[PDB]
């Protein structure tokens, strides 16, 4: 029942500062422009201890499956090869990505009927709001 309130299909309804977040992470111009237009569907499911998070969009489809606290390999939508660990901290899913001596954290939170995604790289934060599809 660990992530019951996250489970479901969610659609992006608003974004703030995502272009700047992508710049901070290292994404190049053309990818930022195409990726920034996307309105992904985020689909979260749980089977036993395995959580799956899919992102589906016209830009790229991604899927990750993981156990909380157990590191895994991820290829991000912008083609970074990262080492990721996702934990639950006070009801927030905290996703840390490490690569090339850098780090970024993506937090996913249930707030009212929304799922709020906050992405941070050094001083740069982006907030992405999702609603039920
Ligand atoms: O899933 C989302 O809303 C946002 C936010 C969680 C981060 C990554 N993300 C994406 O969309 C995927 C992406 C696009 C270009 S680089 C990476």
């Amino acid at each position: 029942h660990m992530c019951d309130a996250f489970v479901g299909t969610w659609k992006l309804v608003s974004s703030e500062n995502f272009d700047d977040y992508m710049k901070e992470v290292g994404v190049g111009f053309a990818t930022r422009k195409v990726a920034g237009m996307a309105k992904p569907n985020m689909i979260i499911s749980v089977n036993g201890d395995v959580i799956t998070i899919k992102s589906e969009s016209t830009f790229k489809n991604t899927e990750i499956s993981f156990i909380l606290g157990q590191e895994f390999d991820e290829v991000t939508a912008d083609d970074r090869k990262v080492k990721s660990t996702i934990t639950l901290d006070g009801g927030v899913l905290v996703h840390v990505q490490k690569w090339d001596g850098k780090s970024t954290t993506i937090k996913r939170k249930r707030e009212d009927d929304k799922l709020v995604v906050e992405c941070v790289m050094k001083g740069v934060t982006s907030t992405r709001v999702y609603e039920r599809a």
